[PDB]
């Protein structure tokens, strides 16, 4: 009954301002970071939304005389926990200067879909990623189900989960999306899921696979814990 | 307070996108299983749901070399636990094509009531089913309670129920479902108990008798862990 | 929070089916038992209802060879804790045949107060229920505050209650009701507390006394475990 | 979850009917206590409201051969706890026959306020009330609030609370009222405190000093624990 | 349950009376402190609020000869823990006759910022502070995000918070205000945590560098636990 009376608040009759939660991508590569900020009035196309920028000398992607990294706004959706209209945003790194950060990885992939063959061909991607619950075929269903309505409410094309004979581990899919976009909204829905276990009290460990469906237009008419622009990327560049 | 504020979230306002739970009867003929997916629309005609699939040796319907196991859609009832449109979809098990299952059970049934004499004589069926409840004459009455209240909201046509004189274990009783929906209705009604059940921490024990009542248009003018498919079409043969 | 957000679900926006509480007196002559049945429209009359049977030897008013007992449907009052449209129904006990079973009580206080004297008085009974909690003037008060709505909910008519000297025990009083029906309405009301009860983890004791009011048209122009039927049929017809 | 449920059912859709709470002084002088009684229809104004009694033995201001005590309504205010239309009645006591009884000690302040030179000179009374919470400047600041919001929801003129610089013990400004009103909310105020201290498990003293505040138009153009009539009549006759 | 069903009862609908919260920094000069009073109507420009007052001595700032202390209302925002139309003023602290009190530190502040270079300067302030939670990059989240919308909700412009290197510790960023305003929300903003702190039982400590951000119109076209109109004026004074 304590203090979540609050966390609720319709702020949208009170006040139009809004909230924005900023995410990247941590400096060890498999870590993931995020801090907020406030914005006047609510932003759904990334282009309006302005630049910010952190200290990464504390992430590690940065030695302390050059600790300031840059940060663009690449998606933008829902909230699923601050209901109201506040969105969360997922952004990549880049060092001063406008180069990209060796960690993001996100500025090739970028190059190689922009490409007039790729997106001719409009690939559509899903990767069949698979993570494990630890204390702190077909345990804790309230969290899986929790992940599942929160995912489908913020805008992730995640098309279904199941459980599996290892016991307490699952496995979600991610539905095709256009573009690089699918692998944006992995790392996004994998976010969510951490901050909802948070609410639990659970570990979730993505520790090793990770398969990866393809499809083009041409033809219609990896590990769990590896960045999904890579395989993107990669699998694009081979077929 | 904690976890539970989700796993309610009404998502037909934000997205159109519904899930579907598909429902199956597992490969030791006494165990029951199912795992999620994910639909553009709700559809609540069962001719309209796609086919799809699932890997049979992990549940000990396939050796192991040939696993998978095809899925058709048979029945459609809202979904309890997920509200909203959510609806939950009763399949049963074919192997790989067309053929049914050893474990299916329900094919020759369908083929029997899909016999002219039969279907002229409209039979109607009740189930006269008792289970018990354990730890981990008219304890517990909230699950109960909870069960005939989630039974009557699917779709299920469950008549009723009672206490009865041995410790905790109760009876309930399916109404008069027009044919082989009948026996289908008590597979499904049986899955939901389980699910509350697994709300509270108790566990459900069918051990044995189920009386089966029949009726029809002629006339008018069994283990409680048995199929209804078997009995229903049994009698159906012998009258 | 787990199993409440159920046996509250609304519906009537669903199904327009109903469940009936049929209730009747125990073998003992001192207790109350019921049980459920479920029927396809909301009937507020009790001359629509069907009639209905159940097993007595298990009850302990009738031998095992002849075992079944009837019950007629008599008052129908809205049901407290299932606030739909649900209704508890109270119906009395009959032998086969037709005849009342012994432990009735109830068909010779109806037939007295069919008198043309009687109906011509229109005699108004009071009586003056007192009880105490344990556990398993003016200690468990939201219990019997819980009580009072209730019964005023459902159609008791109640009016007033207090503490007393005696450490945790109250009284409620029943108001001025037409005729057979005030009788009636204790024992209804009766059985709605233990179900509170139930809801806390209390013992209700009834044991020993019961003030009985009584008035008539003519003038106006006993234990607490004692059957209200004979108090007000033996009240009457004597004055 | 569970018997909270209750308590909260919008009686008023369902009947007409309304409960009401009688209130009034303990014999020992220092005891305010009250017990229920039902009423057809919601009645606001005090006249209305039919006189009534209980017995006195038990309560230490009449014997036994004659315990009756005699009770005409005297304030009508909205209930905190029973919401909607509920009322609470505030009244006093008087032996049978029309005679004050001795621990009443309001017929003789009324008769004071009833002369012509007071009810012209219409005084306004402040009473300045302090109290101490125990175990069973500016702990448990929720019970206070709740006090506030509920006394306000009432209508008791109470105008501010403070913490003060000795451990948990507060006080409250109860308003400038008209007349003789004011100590009669003094006295309703202090009431309601407990039964929301009741709500939490604390034993809420008023042992000793109350300040009084005097003004009438003539100008403007004592303990804790002591009857406001008390003061509030005595301080009327000395100006 | 218990006792969280008051405190948020919708007292608008019932009076039209409001209650309005008094603060004042404490005598210490690192404590601030305020309690309560009604209001028959709300009141939105402070220049409407009456004035009042309180005792001093208990508060250590004035002896206790002469202990009464003024308040005049300075800002008016609306409560978090109210809602409704309830609010909060902060008011300043002067000693009888009109003059600043010592521990004052607002009267000098208004006359700096009332000066005409200043005032068309139109400075913005944005003062960083940090804070650490006790038991009593980017620990109990739930409370900072209570905190953050709170302050949202009330009025104060605060721009975002984030996490930091240090187990546990955050600080929060309030926008830029039109002058002084700035300054007072800092303190109005910091007494909401403690609230909020005290709905959960955790020491807020503030002990340190409250990074100053300023800003004037001629360009554009510190401790944590130091006073925020000190700050606000001296480098007003110095640019």
């Amino acid at each position: 009954s304590l203090l979540s009376d609050l966390c609720n608040l319709n702020l949208s009759e009170s006040t139009e301002k809004i909230i924005a939660e900023y995410i990247w991508i941590g400096g060890s590569g498999m870590d993931l970071r995020s801090k907020a900020r406030t914005l006047n009035a609510p932003v759904s196309d990334p282009s309006k939304l302005p630049q910010w920028n952190y200290d990464g000398s504390s992430t590690g992607q940065a030695p302390g005389e050059d600790s300031e990294v840059i940060l663009y706004p690449q998606a933008i959706y829902k909230d699923p926990f601050r209901r109201g209209n506040n969105i969360l945003v997922m952004c990549d790194a880049y060092t001063p200067g406008g180069e990209p950060i060796p960690t993001n990885k996100r500025f090739d992939a970028a190059k190689i879909f922009s490409h007039p063959d790729v997106v001719a061909e409009e690939p559509w991607y899903g990767i069949e990623q698979e993570y494990t619950l630890l204390q702190k075929y077909c345990f804790g269903r309230d969290i899986v189900d929790a992940h599942y309505k929160a995912c489908l409410y913020a805008g992730i094309n995640i098309s279904g989960i199941n459980g599996e004979v290892m016991p307490g581990q699952w496995e979600f899919q991610v539905g095709p999306s256009v573009g690089i976009s699918s692998g944006d909204q992995l790392w996004m829905a994998r976010y969510i899921l951490e901050r909802i276990t948070e609410i639990a009290g659970v570990v979730v460990s993505f520790d090793p696979g990770a398969h990866t469906n393809y499809s083009t237009k041409s033809m219609r008419s990896p590990a769990s814990n590896m960045d999904p622009y890579i395989v993107t990327s990669m699998i694009a560049n081979t077929t």
